[PDB]
């Protein structure tokens, strides 16, 4: 129907239908009479997968022929979402498949909805990995995603009585048609044991073996016929394992638990053994695989053929592991092995928040990875010797920079390990990268300034525009062509259309259609009635104190109280939608969810309010829900305390999809405002500098409570039980935190937020000027493409040249 | 090459090759350069599976159209072995696939060897299920095998220092291409809880739910285009299960352990909770499925549409479960529900050995299945009331016949439950069925003589002749045609060829070729040197006291001692091969294995012996090894104490494949000797009557030790450490048992065994007369086809007529 979805040729369509009917019969062992919609999804999935195979084989063949430098993206998270539509998009099969299925009397949209999300990630960090894979394939890089095939991904979130409940994400129940098991590439991973010092170096012995079995998933580039690989490792017990008999067999589960479940913490460190096992498991299996590929091309050339990107410190053990292989197994001298390691590895930092910092107790590493600890101590000694030589007598520096933290229990700072063992350390937005150099890694910067880079995050415009927002994609394509999808900078051409009446009409029309479709989706799946003519005010992201959903809650209650004070005065109608998962053990995050729903219970049922104000908690926020709600959004809420949100990526998704941003000068917000112009952005609140000023003198929340009557009223309402009639003291922990222990200074930004929100409403009253500002945002969103990001990684870190040239089909 | 393997048409071969190359590419994502032999096996497996699909869909469709009476074979064991060759055989694709693969430069035989056995069984009972499925498909019955998809089947057996070691049978590691998951047919199974008595009857509440997910495997009939279903249930935890968070996810394993591992006990009851869970799980999921199919055709008609065969007492809970559904859920009156149950269910008994009898502690059923216990007590009360009325004043009868056994702990006799709740009780050989009526079920017979039947066991001639012994199949086909494969009685026509020089030559030639091939197989896979001109003396079956491998050991040591006494005297050369698995906790069985190997260590390394005597323990005896060694055998050892082996089926396999039988008048041996003639059988030892005579007066083993010098020498050798120089007392437990606690009277049969073995050797010296006797055996083996067995089940128990008519392709 629409052009950017590709051609529906008579040949293609005939062929797709034939193969659909083939798979239904032979693959699914079903006829048309007994088939469920799930069968139909599977038939289509297999049919589309068939188009990947040739390209997948050719691409891997090609990388063998040409032997390019290989990029290894190590992450414990790949937040992939659904694969079907994305595959169709990148292969240009969407319209053909739409037509083929239509003729079979099926709605492709309905079939797409049957696919489970591969939710093998928590949030930003995980989704960045996913976007990166897409971009790396699109830019023709010989790149491999390496991670863990979790049996269970991020929990499914149910709301029960306004509270979050967690359900196991059994995503593999019905099978995964996208993966291919490679049992022939199974590799041993070792744990426990002890170190033995012989004549011929150190030997790790008496270990427990877990096997790592790889599953390969294709990563198609955008219309270039490149298909890269995501390899995820599954834990399998050896056959001699525990080998009364029955219990031995049952106890194989112990070993296989390693790949069982994704830890559901966002920007939080939990020092659990099972977590460390996951970290070693992925690192050990990957490095063996890397080295095997390399040897089928001495170690001098390793860094010319291998780049390893560490996604946060989660795979930091790659550094000691690479040393261990090089020193203990390959018998290189320390210094040479170290050179190779440093020149191979690069570290991306994702946050400065201290509770996220991985600091592993020594006693844990001692038991689990005895050899790796020795190697870490050796790295620490040699590193600290360089520091001593550069800064003679600066004993405090030595203490601050040590990989080993002294204290109650000794810990390893994995971030320090990463900086020491990497040739490049990058942040994920300009302000974040600057903060790293100014604050938490100041000492490291002073020693090795050359290591520290910026690589501002991005999002794939494939998933995050073409896929989720085809109507916007099309109207843009009608003006400026299709080239922009793989070259997002071309969106600037839209600036010359800012005074075009037809384009203004189109932008606004697409937004209205998206809103209608989302409001419909709500009624179908979660029976709730929302006004589509209202401003869609959405905050979707993990629930955190630092992300300040609470600040949003305060505004929501403010609007409510203002309506009640003056019922018969006009206000711009809003639907306020907040969505996100709390980590299961994060009490405050779980309380915030409850507050959100508790406000809804009051606001949504007040006759005086009408449909002027609605508060909706979006249940089970995940990738596939982001694809629905983001296109439908008017106002993007990016309201973290300045200095807390390293980058964000949600911010970029909304900008690309025609929502305006209300936000702080935090993370990539700063660069978005820079690109679009401050006049086209609803910037409010303290800057980083302001927060520092407040910290130096001390943050007294009472002062704000005393001086802002509107704020006082809200706190009195929370305390007295206005929002919890049956349990008047329900929200005492919220009030107490805001008043006495608020690290994120919610009250400090309250006044500027509310005022700035008034300005949003004022602009919304003028549809034409709203839409013109929207155009200025979309048209300057080009920088925030992961294509740009990966291009910068490739040139400035990995030392490879990206390519837009197509492989032969 | 050979005719019974079907046509290799130019069209067929071209088509198979095209589809092989298709699957390699699309299914396995491999090209010819990277493919392993395992890939090639998989490509062929998928290609052959493609030929099943059409027939599978049509057959199930047909059963919906015609709505025939449905047979449900409930077993906890299906010893299927490999599927590929069997599928090819039954579809007539063998030669075409041989040709197709040959042209692709591959050896099909090598690819076949890559397939894992589906070892979801222990021995006789399990293999009988498998043969039955084949026969039921071949005889056009609307039949379904129902069982458990164990993640791990019967352990793989390694010999280490002459001792059995067990390894996990991880048969699903590389995937199973034969199964199809049916998640849409997932069903809840309940455990624990408590009973609540309301106004409207009893209610089972507060239960723990496990889900049962079915996997369907095709069962092709022989060349009739019928494909029946084996449905095996897998345990899956519900998503709300245990739903800190991490542990909850990990604890899903608890629930899934139900389908994890097959209990590796042969004819032995182990009263473990996990075992009872397996028994309820398969019964609960199956009965729901049966009832669902039935309702898509009141309960009056259930037995006209449903037969349920219980394979031993393992699925005895089907009786209380059917009552529970009918009474508690469907709200039928007790008496009517009972009528339906009895008319639906039939019980096959597999042994009289008391340690095999399932006697479940009440406290276990009380906790796990509270409602089923109440129903059992109710059955018991009503049953005992009928007994009281028939035998007034016979209080002892009441005690003997009770479903509930009084004692230290109360137990339920599941065999009593089965007799009470079934319209038919059958043994598995004439002598066994008679023993049931005379001894262990005398009381039950006296009450309901009409219930007790015989159904002598059989083996499928497809697997056990055509598949494993194509050369024998062919030479038979050259004379009498191919019809015999589905009508084994036609083998009688071979009696008219007993004096044909050409046929005698052919029978002997095939035997020699089989021996050469097996002797080769030994060298390749287990580097050992055997004389192919020797008599192949084989005993393969589970290791048991009752099966008397020990008696065989005594003979072996006797031959050895005789050679040593007179080195320069001629003896017929023998290779003695004993194979079988011991249950992991069966100490005596594990000692016997050790003795066997210990004899080998002495005999096989004695220079004086030469190649006149070799003792080989066949490692990892399983279905696929039976297919190799049985065709190669000359003498079949069936030497159980009379009254112990209910039937046996190994006996029949050897008879079909041109080995002579040395054996006791036990089990089906009696009928084999009857069919072939006693003069064509090496019958020795006590009859049942003789054993009874010995028991009445008492078995004193000392008497035999005192009177038989040859026997005394052997016992002195065992005791003094002739066979265990380093550990002189290794075999004290063997000696002590034989002397003082031998339930199986090894010494009593010793003299007649050795003498009868002398007669075997004498006949072997005359090849022509040996072969003529072989022909008389093969030619009278027709009765022992499972086709005959199933035909008798169908007519005399199930009330359905078998059919040899083909379905349209
Ligand atoms: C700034 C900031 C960041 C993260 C957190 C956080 C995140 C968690 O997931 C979390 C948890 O699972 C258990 C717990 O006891 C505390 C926790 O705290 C708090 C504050
Ligand atoms: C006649 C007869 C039959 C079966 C057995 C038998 C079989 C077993 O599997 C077994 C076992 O696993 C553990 C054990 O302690 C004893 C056992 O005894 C013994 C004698």
């Amino acid at each position: 129907q629409i052009s950017v979805r590709g051609l529906a040729g008579v040949e293609n369509v005939t062929e797709l239908k034939k193969n659909f009917n083939r798979h239904l019969h032979f693959t699914l062992v079903k006829d048309r009479n007994v088939a469920t919609p799930r069968d139909y999804y599977f038939a289509l999935a297999h049919t589309v997968r068939d188009h990947l195979v040739g390209r997948w084989i050719r691409t891997q063949q090609h990388y063998y022929e040409k032997d390019p430098k290989r990029i290894y993206y190590l992450s414990l998270e790949f937040y992939m979402g659904r694969t079907l539509q994305n595959t169709m998009v990148n292969l240009a099969l969407e319209n053909a498949c739409d037509e083929a299925t239509y003729q079979l009397g099926l709605d492709m949209e309905e079939l797409e909805e049957i696919e489970e999300d591969a939710g093998l990630g928590n949030g930003g960090l995980g989704r960045l990995a996913a976007c990166f894979l897409d971009s790396m394939a699109t830019l023709g890089l010989a790149a491999y995603g390496y991670g863990i095939r979790y049996e269970f991904g991020i929990f499914n979130q149910k709301i029960c009585g306004g509270w979050q409940m967690e359900e196991a994400d059994d995503w593999l129940r019905y099978g995964n048609p996208w993966e291919k098991a490679r049992p022939e590439f199974t590799l041993p991973v070792h744990f426990y044991g002890r170190v033995e010092h012989t004549s011929q170096g150190a030997k790790w012995v008496d270990t427990q073996v877990v096997l790592a079995m790889p599953y390969d998933t294709p990563v198609p580039g955008y219309r270039n016929n490149v298909v890269n690989t995501m390899r995820l490792w599954s834990a399998k017990a050896p056959n001699d394992f525990n080998l009364g008999y029955i219990q031995a067999v049952l106890d194989r589960n112990l070993a296989e638990n390693i790949s069982r479940v994704l830890y559901p913490n966002d920007n939080f460190f939990e020092g659990k053994e099972l977590r460390l096992k996951q970290e070693y498991f992925v690192v050990a299996a990957t490095l063996q695989d890397i080295i095997r590929r390399f040897k089928s091309s001495n170690f001098d050339a390793f860094p010319d053929k291998v780049a390893i990107q560490l996604n946060d410190t989660h795979p930091s053990l790659a550094i000691p592991e690479l040393m261990r292989v090089l020193v203990d197994l390959e018998r290189l001298d320390w210094d040479k092995a170290w050179e190779v390691t440093v020149k191979t590895c690069a570290y991306t930092n994702h946050t400065v928040l201290p509770e996220a910092l991985e600091r592993w107790p020594v006693h844990l590493l001692e038991t689990l990875l005895p050899r790796h600890l020795q190697i870490i101590y050796e790295i620490n000694q040699r590193f600290l010797n360089r520091v001593a030589a550069a800064f003679p007598g600066d004993v405090d520096r030595l203490r601050r920079m040590s990989l080993v933290e002294e204290g109650a229990v000794k810990r390893i700072n994995m971030a320090h390990l990463c900086i020491a063992g990497s040739h490049a350390v990058n942040g994920v937005a300009r302000i974040h990268s600057e903060i790293l150099k100014k604050t938490i890694f100041k000492d490291f910067y002073e020693l090795e300034p050359h290591k520290f880079q910026n690589k501002t995050n991005g999002i794939t415009p494939r998933r995050w525009l073409v896929l989720c927002n085809p109507g916007l994609a099309e109207i843009i394509a009608e003006r400026i062509g299709e080239e922009y999808i793989s070259d997002l900078d071309q969106l600037r051409k839209l600036l010359s259309y800012v005074d075009d009446e037809a384009f203004i009409r189109d932008v606004a029309k697409v937004k209205q259609e998206n809103k209608l479709k989302f409001a419909a989706y709500l009624e179908r799946e979660y029976k709730v009635h929302i006004n589509p003519n209202s401003l869609f005010d959405v905050q979707v992201k993990r629930i955190h104190e630092y992300k300040r959903q609470l600040l949003n809650c305060l505004h929501v209650i403010t609007l409510y109280n203002r309506i009640k004070k003056e019922p018969n005065k006009f206000v711009v109608p809003r639907t306020v939608m907040i969505g996100g998962k709390a980590a299961p053990g994060y009490h405050m995050a779980k309380m915030i969810i409850k507050l959100i729903t508790a406000i809804g219970d009051v606001v949504n049922h007040d006759p005086v309010v009408g449909d002027r104000l609605r508060v909706i908690f979006l249940e089970n926020y995940r990738v596939s829900l982001a694809e629905k709600v983001i296109p439908a959004a008017d106002l993007s809420e990016q309201i973290s305390t300045a200095g807390t949100e390293a980058s964000g990526t949600g911010n970029m998704k909304f900008m690309l999809n025609g929502a305006l941003t209300i936000g702080t000068m935090d993370g990539a917000n700063v660069e978005m405002a820079e690109e679009a112009g401050e006049e086209n952005f609803f910037i409010f609140g303290m800057r980083v500098e302001d927060v520092d000023r407040l910290d130096q003198r001390g943050y007294n929340a009472q002062e704000y409570y005393d001086r802002i009557p509107e704020l006082r009223q809200i706190i009195e309402q929370l305390s007295s039980g206005f929002f919890s009639p049956k349990q008047p003291d329900l929200f005492k922990d919220i009030v107490n935190m805001l008043m006495h222990h608020d690290r994120f200074k919610v009250f400090a930004d309250y006044e500027e937020y509310v005022k700035c929100q008034e300005r949003v409403s004022a602009l919304y009253k003028n549809p034409r000027e709203w839409t013109r500002m929207v155009i200025r945002n979309i048209a300057t969103s080009g920088k925030f493409s992961s294509d740009r990001t990966i291009a910068q990684y490739a040139r400035e870190i990995w030392g490879v040249e990206p390519s837009r040239q197509r492989l032969p089909a």
